[PDB]
């Protein structure tokens, strides 16, 4: 039942429940001439939300936010971007004049402000370093490393076994190297082992764009992305 790319007109903002207090945000954008869809993470803060990356946009993260109240009814107060691309910061903006605190490491808001991207108000402590680890609220916040960026982080929730990965997880369908113009391909399998290492116990794994599914997706990626490095696409 998750929403497909097909199944969600550009401009519209789906939700999907994955445990209880977890929900991700599907939304989609016209990119290189095709239509891709992109996931963000909600996850319920006592009487709050804390929400994962933007919607890709401003047009989208204004509809994010109107399904987020007509939905789940409860405000978002805090956003962090996971890395410093338009599918994750874009629409920060519309989240700041929402009163929204958004967040990001010192990384992601340099890049961002380098590429011309909006940039988070607020910097997070503690990131700086492959294998760090910091609690933001019901999350834990990891740097792997540099893999499709230098400066993505990937988002536990502890309470629900849900791995979001952003885009340096693919999913499954995905066969061939996306969006690779800022990625490290050489350090993206050591980074997804630290993130295996670290969180083998996760039972949903969200990727970037496209289905959900378990742990495998991250063998999966790792497969991808090695066979790009080879010059290879075998799926
Ligand atoms: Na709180
Ligand atoms: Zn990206
Ligand atoms: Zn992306
Ligand atoms: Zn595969």
């Amino acid at each position: 039942e998750y929403p497909t790319v097909s199944e969600i007109p550009v401009g519209e903002v789906r939700l999907y429940q994955i445990a209880d207090g977890v929900w991700s945000h599907i939304a989609t954008q016209s990119f290189d001439g095709a239509v891709y869809p992109s996931n963000g993470l909600i996850v319920r803060d006592g009487d709050e939300l804390l929400l994962i990356d933007t919607a890709w946009g401003a047009k989208n993260t204004a509809a994010l936010l109107a399904e987020i109240e007509k939905q789940i009814g409860l405000p978002v107060t805090r956003a962090v971007s996971t890395h410093f691309h338009d599918d994750r910061v874009g629409g920060v903006d519309v989240l700041r004049a929402a009163g929204v605190a958004t967040y990001a490491s010192p990384s992601t808001r340099r890049l961002a402000e380098v590429e011309g991207n909006e940039i988070p108000t607020h910097s997070l402590e503690g990131l700086s370093s492959s294998g760090d680890a910091v609690r933001f609220g019901p999350v834990e916040l990891f740097y792997p490393g540099a893999a499709h960026s230098t400066d993505n982080l990937v988002v536990y929730v502890p309470s629900a076994s849900v791995l979001y990965g952003g885009c340096a997880i693919y999913e499954l369908s995905r066969t061939s190297a996306g969006n690779v113009a800022d990625a490290d391909l050489a350090e993206w399998p050591t980074s997804i082992e630290r993130i295996q290492q670290r969180y083998p116990e996760a039972q949903f794994v969200i990727p970037g764009h496209g289905l959900p599914g378990g742990l495998d997706l991250l063998k999966h990626t790792t497969n991808v992305v090695k066979a790009h490095t080879n010059r290879s696409v075998v799926e």
